[PDB]
């Protein structure tokens, strides 16, 4: 049965609003009605927008309490089954704001990415408002087992959280000559938002013990606060013909289909959706045995996980797959077939419609 | 019974905060321990601050939903049986969610001051926020019985709103700090300057007034209207008669004969209160909670929205009859003392509290 379907995200923070945008437009197409109610295409998807209002009164702007009156709007006016919050805050909060206002049961679904473990870092007090946005959602996933794991020993909230896993949406020879990358040259690449967790110094320190050993080229990409951190690095160490500092980036398939090696180091990571690119774009992938890292790569199956700060080891593993054809080719075709099954579209999006199924 | 009681508000927006926080002095004074709630010497009250970041995670600073847990955090820890918000949004709302999440029951008493009114005239799709506020608050009070009839008239949540009403020199030296000379007439105006307050009528009919008789205008306060004002006195020439100071009240309002109040929304006037308590008389507009404050030729005088013309009338009858000034300044003190007394109204918020416990 069509049913309509209420999103709420932020409209795109890299991956959870890539993930939520692509999860609206398959289900889309599957025949569902799909209403993005959030900040900001086929005739099944709808926009709404939150737009906050502060004339006077309110010492911050109420975006919470404004998202939630709209959300209540929509759903009230467009007769929603379902609202599906993409972090348990602020917008599961604003969910069930909303439905207590509508007076009527509609469902709450509610995905978790990590960012309420983040916000729990830096205030700890938010545990309790964290567990009530859980336990007031209907059904809530987690994009890994280890996050869910995370939330369990930090929230510990009654309520079941199902594991969904993340899921993704030719002339190499020309892109490597835009970027002046030579047929010689061996192409490791880094995409993130560049936030301390994502350890940038280390993916440096890595390239670096890999460019004093093999003609090689640096893509990073992305942008955020240790972006600086990461110029000093590379001048530091004196590798800045060897960098492409490409800041963010259209057209990021480009770049991982020109690279032989996709390094993330991060300390914290519950998904890392960057890893499911440039899998399914052959390149293999280094990773932290942390978060959910080890549910995307398995080690020396489809990649190889090192530990945190492991520059050493992380260089031996580059050096491996870079100088053998072999293994990087064993690795590249475990991590397709993942991308076949376990991270397929059509799995992930038909296990976030059995939900909404379920409920409605 | 002694009780535990939260107090979550902005702690001075003008009005409202004095009320709030005079509220929780007067309790913890009747020995009720006080837990203030909040953004930000006696000790049955203290303080709890709510620190609000994005953490390049949210896309604004979430403070309705930092105070709800702050609220439950406070709440549970402390045993508090009552949290008593002033505003529906955010505070009511708020104060819901951290029920919502507590164990224990807790009474919610929302108090209503007009700016949810304010807040709806700028953005009509709150309103069933707004009613949801209010209808999921245990008790509603209002300022004014004014302000409880726009609010149902304009909200209609399906709940009791109860009207419980705000309470509350050298003067040689004083005007001589200020250049005001001993045969100055001075009328006075305190407000935050927004555009429904209508400094602009203040200032006309001050003109009016400065062009009959030897007079300054304290204009004190601060807010966006402020340059209209500062224009309107030059356009007018009153520059050299015209003092603008920001906040500091007392000592002006002991200097002066007169106070103005012309708005065109109006819940309470706490100015209003002040002004009476400083022996100095009134004239108000008809609209909101003013007529609850004034007695059209008793405790002052009353007139129209924009009516300049009856305005300036009254001004020159108190200004020149100090036997009618004194008699609206008697009157007017002997209101304060019964009906906006701190000693009876305090007693009202109690008894909503005692119910609730
Ligand atoms: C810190 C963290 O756990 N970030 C995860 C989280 O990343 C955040 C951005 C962030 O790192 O704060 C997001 O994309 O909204 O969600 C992604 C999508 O599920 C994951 O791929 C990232 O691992
Ligand atoms: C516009 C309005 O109704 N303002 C009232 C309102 O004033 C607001 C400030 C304002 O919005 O004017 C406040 O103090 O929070 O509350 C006061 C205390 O109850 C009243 O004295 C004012 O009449």
């Amino acid at each position: 049965r069509k049913l309509k379907i209420g999103i709420t995200c932020y409209p795109s923070v890299g991956g959870s609003g890539i993930i939520a945008t692509e999860l609206g437009k398959q289900l889309a197409e599957k025949g569902h009605e799909i209403h993005f109610i959030t900040s900001s295409y086929h005739p099944n998807i709808h926009f709404h927008e939150v737009e906050v209002n502060q004339y006077a009164v309110f010492k911050y702007p109420p975006y919470d309490l404004t998202l939630a009156s709209k959300i209540a709007e929509v759903a009230e006016r467009e007769n929603l089954d379902i609202i599906h919050a993409h972090y348990a805050l602020p917008h599961a909060v604003c969910a069930y704001l909303a439905k207590q206002m509508l007076k009527r049961n509609i469902g709450i679904v509610t995905t978790l990415h990590g960012t309420d473990i983040t916000v729990l870092g830096y205030d700890p007090s938010l545990k309790d408002l964290i567990r009530f946005a859980i336990e007031s959602s209907d059904r809530v996933t987690a994009v890994s087992s280890a996050l869910a794991a995370e939330t369990y020993d930090l929230i510990k909230p009654e309520k079941k959280i199902e594991t969904i896993y993340n899921f993704i949406d030719k002339n190499t020879a020309a892109i490597k000559e835009k970027h002046g990358i030579l047929p010689d040259e061996k192409v490791v690449i880094h995409v993130s938002n560049f936030r301390k967790v994502k350890r940038v110094q280390d993916v440096i320190r890595v390239f670096r013990n890999i460019a004093g050993k093999t003609k090689a080229k640096l893509l990073l990409v992305g942008d955020g606060p240790e972006k600086s951190t990461a110029c000093e690095l590379i001048r530091k160490y004196g590798l800045e013909d060897q960098v492409l500092m490409l800041g963010n980036q259209d057209r990021v398939e480009d770049l991982y289909s020109i690279s032989d090696l996709k390094l993330l180091l991060s300390e914290k990571e519950s998904f890392g959706l960057v890893l499911l690119e440039a899998m399914a774009c052959g390149v293999p992938c280094i990773g932290t045995n942390i978060g959910g890292i080890p549910e995307v790569i398995k080690n020396n199956v489809s990649g190889f996980l090192v530990d945190v700060g492991d520059v050493t080891a992380a260089t031996a593993r580059a050096m491996s797959i870079l100088e053998d054809e072999q293994l990087s080719n064993r690795f590249t075709k475990a991590a397709i077939e993942m991308l076949e099954n376990e991270f397929s579209s059509k799995k992930i999006v038909s296990q976030y419609e059995q939900i909404y199924a379920d409920l409605a």
